[PDB]
Formats: C-alpha cells, sequence, structure tokens
C-alpha cells in the first residue's frame, strides 16, 4: 500500500524513532486522522514499555498505505518531533 521511499525511509530511520517517541500522543492524531483503530491502539497499549509500544505502533503503520505514513509523519510535526520529522520527510510521498 505504501511507496518503497517511505517504507525505506521508516525502516531506516525505526531506531531512532522507537527511541524517542511517546507513541500515545502520536496514535492520538493517527486515530483522529482515522488511520488507526481502537483494536490496534489496545494491541499497542498492551506492550510494556514505551519502546516497545513504538516498534509496534512503526510495526503497524509499515503495513498500511501512503496516506497513514503522511498522518505519522503530520502526528510527529504536531508534537514537537521536528528532528524525527525531518528524517522521514524525505520519504514522503
Amino acid at each position: 500500500g505504501m511507496d518503497a521511499k517511505a517504507r525505506n525511509c521508516l525502516l531506516q530511520h525505526r531506531e531512532a524513532l522507537e527511541k524517542d517517541i511517546k507513541t500515545s500522543y502520536i496514535m492520538d492524531h493517527m486515530i483522529s486522522d482515522g488511520f488507526l483503530t481502537i483494536s490496534e491502539e489496545e494491541k499497542v497499549r498492551n506492550e510494556p514499555t514505551q519502546q516497545q509500544r513504538a516498534a509496534m505502533l512503526i510495526k503497524m503503520i509499515l503495513k498500511k498505505d501512503n496516506d497513514s505514513y503522511v498522518s505519522f509523519y503530520n502526528a510527529l510535526l504536531h508534537e514537537g518531533y521536528k528532528d524525527l520529522a525531518a528524517l522521514l520527510h524525505d520519504g514522503i510521498p
């Protein structure tokens, strides 16, 4: 569903993302945008640590469409993760 460029960007920067991001905030945006289901939210929330939640959310997004990548970018950007957003800018469709 997603462009290779986007996929690879995510795969390249996932460790950096997994490290810093507060997943619940990003998810709230993505749920608002309608690219993330309550069931998916819960599955992420079921992960014990923030890094494990982040990893799960990214694993999920890698199985979604271009729109979802952008939603993720927008979320990061609106939550002030400007550095991490920049890393994914090059891969945006």
